């Protein structure tokens, strides 16, 4: 009769906690998503091993259409375990999925990990400075979405920075780069003309972070723009005027050009 | 020859990521720090029994002034750890702490683990359309600390929620809880007269975040201002302009008033 929502983590295996290892084992039936992101740094095989259990994935029309159906029928006299990348309800869409469980008379608790939301402060910068959200998501077809760039417009008017998930085709494993990202910020700049995106704004890249090696990169969109990161996923920052402390941190750990302690300070 | 910065997580010793702990295991020498937060549901030595390893805890001061004489040297000749709660580069100043080791030529890693300012997503509020944080500080003597109020207004106006950390003042073992928090908000108010923290304000308190059972509560001031929400940690929340599917989470999992699902377009 209890459900429990259980985070994965970051990047491999070992980024779920100690206490969703633990839960995840004792459940009779375990169950995961990958459609709203994926676990890089890993395999589902990887996964089953170290939980010690089958699992059952879902796709989003599983969970969006028939969560009912699939996941909660076990859970009346069950302990089922639903498994997410990153922090459970960081997705967007799955808080509603406790109140389908409320519905369906079935508990559910919530087993938290870590989320690339807070894992940027591995970039050296201050987490309350964040603003507003956005992902950057690829032009197709008639459509050219572009409110990610009036998102950092906004939050840089205001000296905060703006954190920039990029693109991801889960189901066909197709990340988008940062490299891609800078590009399609440009292009959209060239459009809007709104000087909010150009060759000289500093941006910070954070690729694999829950890796013991990810790459932290901090510099100026000429620069980076042509620059490997190495494999996905990558994030995307752009931030506000930094603090003495945040900048010295990004020349240190970032590789940032010393001339960020003048210009962008 | 290595430092490592290891987050222990939200609640309890389990809260810790499996990468985290197998590393823990392995390493010569382990300190830690539990000022920045409180872990309510563990104790050191269950923290200890977990990763079979002594824990050296130190002071703020011995951080702040004496990291890289206290840690750092020992950090030269063998594997060394730093335990701190939740992650260790959120909401805390310790991504400095990685100057300071790179000057001392000790190469460092982050370990990271789940953090109240990803596990918020528990409260069904969109992470995205969260914008600046700030921190509730207890007033000191004639300091009476206000920023924060400007926070919430500048969020406000564009609709986007506010996450509120609260002051902890560990060797006095003072927790700021919610109620605390709200009242100094209401003074603040009275001061600044912005119509923005009223008794009609609606709020998010999240208590516990990490352990199977936390406190989660939306409401208006007036009514939550005097409810007992547990023991610490709290941390308080105003959202914004909420969309229907907030506010539904709220209602149906935060016992929220029913009228807030009457959206204002
Ligand atoms: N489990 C928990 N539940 C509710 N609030 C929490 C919490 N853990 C931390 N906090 C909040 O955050 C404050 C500490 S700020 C340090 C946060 C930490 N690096 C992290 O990643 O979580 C506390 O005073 C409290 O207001």
């Amino acid at each position: 009769m209890v459900l429990y929502f259980i985070g994965l983590g970051l990047y491999d295996e070992r980024d779920i906690t100690v206490k969703g290892m633990e839960i995840a084992k004792k459940c009779d039936y375990v169950f995961a998503e990958f459609y709203t992101s994926l676990m890089a740094g890993t395999t589902l095989g990887r996964i089953q091993k170290l939980i010690g259990k089958e699992i059952r994935v879902l796709s989003r029309e599983d969970v969006e259409l028939n969560f009912e159906n699939i996941v909660l029928p076990l859970a009346k006299e069950n302990d089922v375990a639903f498994l997410t990348p990153g922090d459970p309800l960081v997705a967007t869409t799955h808080a509603e999925l406790r109140i389908r469980a409320k519905r369906a008379g079935v508990e559910s608790y919530v087993i938290h990990a870590p989320s690339i939301y807070s894992a940027v402060g591995i970039t050296g910068l201050h987490i309350y400075k964040f603003g507003k959200s956005a992902t950057v998501a690829y032009p197709e077809g008639n459509w050219f979405p572009t409110s990610y760039y009036d998102v950092i417009k906004e939050n840089a008017e205001r000296g905060l920075h703006t954190l920039l998930f990029l693109d991801i085709k889960a189901e066909k494993r197709m990340y988008m780069t940062a490299n891609e990202a800078m590009e399609l910020l440009l292009k959209v700049e060239d459009m809007k003309k709104g000087g909010v995106f150009t060759d000289d704004t500093l941006v910070v890249v954070l690729a694999r972070a829950g890796s013991l090696n990810p790459t932290i990169r901090a510099g100026y969109v000429k620069d980076l723009i042509r620059e490997d990161f190495g494999d996905p996923p990558h994030i995307l920052i752009v931030p506000g005027k930094l603090h003495i402390v945040e900048a010295e941190y990004l020349v240190e750990i970032a590789g940032a050009p010393r001339e960020i302690l003048r210009v962008n300070v």
